[PDB]
């Protein structure tokens, strides 16, 4: 059947928890497959991140990357991916520790 190999999201590369000195942008990076195509939303510490001049991520064909700028104290904690589609969710999450530089 057409839907034989649909599955539930699959992150093969998952995101690393890592420290930034302070005033530096950071990059989390992940990879998912999905069939279908899975929805991706961001979230840090539990709030769903945006677009913003601040935090920018990027989606290709799975390949997920997201980018915090200018890191400072209130930038640290849990980042966390949730990908979702009909047949369920993959997450992943990391922790960011913004350092002195």
């Amino acid at each position: 059947g057409p839907f034989t190999l649909d599955h539930a999201p699959r992150i093969t590369l998952r995101m690393r928890s890592h420290r930034v000195p302070c005033g530096q942008n950071t990059r989390f990076i992940l990879n998912v497959q999905s069939k279908p195509t899975a929805e991706v939303k961001w979230y840090h510490n539990g709030v769903e991140l945006q677009e913003s001049s601040k935090i920018h991520y990027t989606n290709t064909s799975g390949v997920l990357t997201l980018e915090i700028l200018d890191c400072h104290t209130d930038d640290s904690g849990t980042y966390r991916a949730v990908c979702t589609n009909y047949k369920g969710e993959a997450s992943d999450y990391a922790t960011l520790d913004v350092t002195g530089g």
